């Protein structure tokens, strides 16, 4: 199993190896080094009986009321217990996971005067293959999602398997040979703080994005190769004339899809001189139709916004997110502001989730068109085998589809939302880990759109060009025959719902390579 | 000696505004001159060598299967047009349809469109002319329908705006502003109706906007801190030094900047103070702020990395060619049929730096329902009134007002999620994208009017706290409510702010504090 | 001889609008009058005892704390107004503006508010006169602000608006309406400053506007279904009655209406045909029509019932008294104090009411849409075009645009969802009402022109079907087409249609096809 060293900075595909369980986790000597020496300085914070929010305050607005050092024990334990009000589904287990890494990559930058022992808890739960139950509503944007986990580590709260199966606190700290997290330093807010959570579930975002734009140029390729589209509108030449990056790679990986295609049309129409006997209607127009002509244009503009938010979460993932925080070059005791205010994320999560609505639209309409007996060129009418009429073959499925995207429609921005609570101490949140959530919605419904997607191209492509596939490009074919290795043709109407549903499982952490 | 464009390949959006709002003449640098002459030349040959060419041989859309005789292109493009001016609802602003002529013109400044001489200088004239064509702002799916009126009008056969949004008749027009009838007789209309130019003038002229509008809002939060006693110590540097986003490190420096100078605020570090146990009680105040001072750097960098980003992209499409069909520079082949036309990425931008706005205008209008409360005010008479208290409420209304703004801005959605199939199927997937950043723009103005109210509620402020001659404000603070103060007055007693909070929410969107 | 409302106690939707838009007089019954004199004697009374009653002896919001003297309190009201007169925003059309002083009225009219006479009469001068307050859109969580605008402009410090919406200053409005300027010597601002009629008005422009427009998607539905053969069977009475909703059963009785007499619609029940061995195989047609026709009764039906639940809503509300404090016509109590003015019926009515507009507003797109495509309408030219094809592409550009407005009205969701908490946290909850209304009223408006629309393309279609005499066509098809045809001509090429969209739109919302 391969290793991540977390140093300082660490990328997004490196996050979400460990998140997966991929990869174990090691904290450089640097890193360690550096978190040795926060220790201490939170060590000396403390003996100086510096007033620091959580050394010697109360919490929130209650921050006014001075606490001894002889009661800091029961202060950050009634910290945990107080904000352990979440509710919901808990996080899957990657994304849980995510979040503990999250917060570990914040103490790594050391700051945060986490203690060995703290820092040790977090890195073996990453190496184990538990991830901690942990709810996913409550937090306005992250301390009770985090104040979950804490009480987890402890052994005082569920855990969950691979599988996403319940183990309870104790049988987790066994199973995953695990320490119950031990706050005797009084090191509590360097895991109950930050925003952790909604960068957990966004660097998981981050990853299912983009093996599903990989299936979105994929799947467009092939449509292309089903429907005789025409390459020319994804000629380098027009990338060039409004050189967006996204459009550009786009448009790049379209033409590598389709490379060694013969059922794609590359005539440049322009080539050709008309005469006067040609003057009249001709049976077909000389461009295609949006969901293929414009896909570059679409789908470049999905991959700017995702490129977007990874620039944005690379920089909150290696931030320290913290308050207070330990400068590390001891110019000031300790620093009280906000970076906790996940406004960035809300924010980056909100315009991917359109991007991703925006995306699975394309794909939508994609089917759509590809399952038209009036506009698929030729093909049985939803792409049925059999006698028709006695045979629907994917009507129920392109519906589905149509319903899918609908339901992704109804829901809109969660950032706009802010509503002033907490005494209205907090009369700005950034509601970041809703609005993660969301997107995080909106992509597994993308990803069973695309799903579909995939079954009609596979049948579609066996219609159009025999089971041979005869004059498909050999990335079209190695897909479809790569498909049709688990899923068998659709020769008579049967249930697709558990396909679908297990395709889309595939789409969300594999590429079509 | 007004300052003056020479367009020839890029043009920034500070560049763009400036022509769009007649503060700069526009020039064509010989340079692209030369490629438009060019290019103009390539048109020709296509068109005498009668290449099959979307808009030169065939109908439009789903009828290009219809191909059409040179000698019927006159009235091909003709009826373009014609089918095309099927727009509705309020003309675009002067600014906003200039920044649209613009859009077009830069595109085709690059040397692919075919435009003529003539054709090109027709919207020289324009920009360069103190008039705007009248062109509805509904219709488009994004720009064909805004841009075919646009059209209409530079022959004459629609209305113009002057500077202050009168119209004028067609003949009207080209007589004032000594425009030429614009002639389509070598077949370049595709150069006039095509692309996404109406989605990126609207976003230019937002773009602008919201830069000042964030500078109003880093002024407003710095100086609402003068007014509560905030704390300096969340803006520091160090802080942005651990969360390295570029948006919070330099709204956290203007706002200490904003402050420089001031005695009003509290600058101590609450790490440095050493407890002992006649410490250990209930103290007056909380060592930090609430949110609306304390995350002013973090909501606020946030919102300027999303307009950093809607920037970057619209600089981009602005200097780029949506036009379609498009005739290759180099000459590798006669013309090239695509789809640049389509608005997703100013629709998606434009969606992104909404929600933005609106994130930034909550904000304010947090700010000033906390300045207005006299129990978190710190002192500040209710709702900052003067006079006897209940006899004055002040502006009272005006605080109940920057909720309801901020309300129904909230009420409104991203627009590119709603895309539908139309046109025959065969526009299957549409961007919306004018439409996105018309409800942008509708935004920024709530957001500037929330401000405005903010402003205006912080003059008084300023007085009420620290007496008429400000005493303890910062220089920058100081200069900002002197300005305020010179075209409005304090509120001694309760008076009529509707005019005066749309008055200065006008002068917001132009200006920023300096 | 125009009309003339007599005001009691009641007042329907329909009796409300004719006053609003100045078809109708009003006049207050003798029974209202003594009502009115009689709370007038008891807001005397209150006074005369200083009964502690909020805005007589008391500030306002969170400064009601603070009592108030008598001698104060001519000066306590005339700041109530200034405070509250902070709106921002387009004024609100004549219309509109007058349907709030009505709401005002009939509220008052029940005899609870202590209004004086005078003050009663200025507002039945006004609602008697050619003109209307000019009152700004935007500022009310709801309607004081509005309101208090309201006041100001019946004082002569305030501009008016004409039947064309032209603006004339506070004393060319009193002259030219004839008007006396407002007098509040008898301490009765509450009863014009208070409630929700600004929220009411507007709701009730709405509700009188989608019956026209209802009328009008049930008798296009009917001529679509004649321009393509469409089955009545769908339409029988039989399946109204296996699914009783109302608003179904109507509209289903309605469309069999439109298409009596027609012979260009298939009425022959399929069912009744029996099939040999020879029938096996594959038809030209289905059985049955798209959606847009097949289920109309039910997609109609389900807005139908819902703009009569907020009718039942609106009604109430309309002639309720929604004003705080209030004075008690039996005489039980001085006072009493509550929170009638909070206007979350009106709210969430104007909501449901937006989100059927927009449902509607989607089917008749879809019925331009199909009708449109030359792969779908069953023998009609693409896009409705006369003259050559490809040269003329006829609706094509309308076509998108129907598809723009109804993508624009998406955008826009419940104005309800947004409350926040203000006014120093005592109105900690607020209805929005306001907002909602003005929300459905802009969909309200885009579903006019996406109806106007298919209208035209309607208009075009039944003569490229059965030709310039209509011939097969029923009997009130041919009034609508031939009604339409005396200000639209025939599209016999191509021409810029926006004008005539925009037109024929505001017809749509005035009158129905008959
Ligand atoms: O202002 C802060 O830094 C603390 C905020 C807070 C709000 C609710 C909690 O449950 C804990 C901390
Ligand atoms: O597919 C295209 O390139 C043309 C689309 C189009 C759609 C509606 C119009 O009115 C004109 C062009
Ligand atoms: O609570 C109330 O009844 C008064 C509310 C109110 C709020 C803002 C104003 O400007 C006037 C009254």
């Amino acid at each position: 199993k391969p290793a991540v060293e977390l140093d300082r900075h660490i990328d997004l595909d490196q996050a979400h190896a460990v998140a997966s369980g991929g990869a174990r986790i090691v904290l450089a000597p640097p890193a360690r080094d550096r978190c040795r020496a926060s220790e201490a300085r939170l060590g000396a914070v403390i003996r100086e009986a510096r007033h620091v929010y959580g050394l010697t305050t109360g919490f929130g607005p209650l921050a006014n009321r001075l606490i001894s050092g002889e009661n800091v024990r029961t202060l950050q334990a009634n910290l945990v217990h107080h904000l352990a009000s979440g509710v919901g589904p808990v996080l899957d287990w990657t994304t849980a996971r995510a979040m503990v890494l999250a917060r570990l990559v914040s103490i790594a930058q050391g700051a945060s005067g986490a203690s060995e022992g703290t820092i040790a808890r977090l890195i073996d739960l990453l190496n184990s293959e538990l991830a901690p139950a942990v709810p996913s509503r409550g937090t306005v944007g992250d301390l009770t999602p985090l104040a979950h986990m804490v009480l987890c580590l402890q052994g005082r709260g569920d855990f969950l398997d691979r599988d996403g199966t319940r183990l309870d606190g104790a049988e987790g700290l066994r199973r995953g040979r695990l320490q119950p997290l031990d706050l005797s330093h009084r090191d509590a807010l360097a895991l109950v703080n930050g925003t952790s959570a909604m960068t957990g579930i966004a660097l998981v975002n981050a990853h299912a994005c983009r093996h599903l734009g990989n299936w979105a140029v994929a799947l467009t390729a092939l449509l292309a190769e089903c429907l005789r589209g025409r390459t020319e509108a994804w000629a380098a030449a027009l990338s060039d004339l409004r050189p967006h990056p996204g459009q550009k790679d786009a448009a790049a990986r379209l033409r590598a899809r389709v490379d060694g295609s013969a059922r794609v049309v590359r005539h440049v129409i322009a080539e050709r001189r008309l005469d006067a006997g040609d003057i009249g209607t001709e049976p077909e127009a000389g461009q295609d139709a949006y969901s293929l002509r414009c896909a570059p244009q679409v789908l470049g503009a999905g991959f700017d916004t995702l490129a977007w938010h990874d620039r944005v979460l690379t920089i909150e993932l290696n931030a320290v997110t913290d308050n207070p925080v330990f400068p590390p070059d001891g110019s000031v005791p300790a620093l009280h502001g906000g970076n906790f205010m996940g406004q960035h994320v809300a924010l980056t999560s909100d315009a991917l989730a359109t991007a991703v609505t925006v995306l699975a639209g394309l794909a939508e309409r994609q089917i759509a068109r590809l399952t038209d007996e009036r506009l698929n060129r030729g093909l049985p009418p939803f792409l049925h085998r059999g006698p028709a009429g006695l045979n629907s073959g994917f009507m129920g499925a392109q519906v589905t589809a149509t319903a899918l995207l609908a339901e992704m429609r109804a829901t809109g921005p969660a950032s706009i939302h802010s509503i002033s609570t907490n005494a209205a101490n907090q009369d700005v949140v950034s509601l970041g880990t809703i609005a993660a959530r969301l997107c995080r919605e909106k992509i597994d419904r993308w990803a069973e759109i695309l799903a579909i997607l995939a079954l009609c191209l596979a049948q579609a492509a066996e219609l159009r060009c025999g089971s041979g596939l005869d004059g498909v490009s050999p990335a079209g074919k190695k897909l479809v025959q790569a498909l049709r290795e688990q899923f068998p043709p659709l020769e008579t109407d049967r249930p697709l719902g558990q396909e679908i549903a297990a395709l889309a499982t595939h789409l969300l952490q594999q590429s079509p390579v």
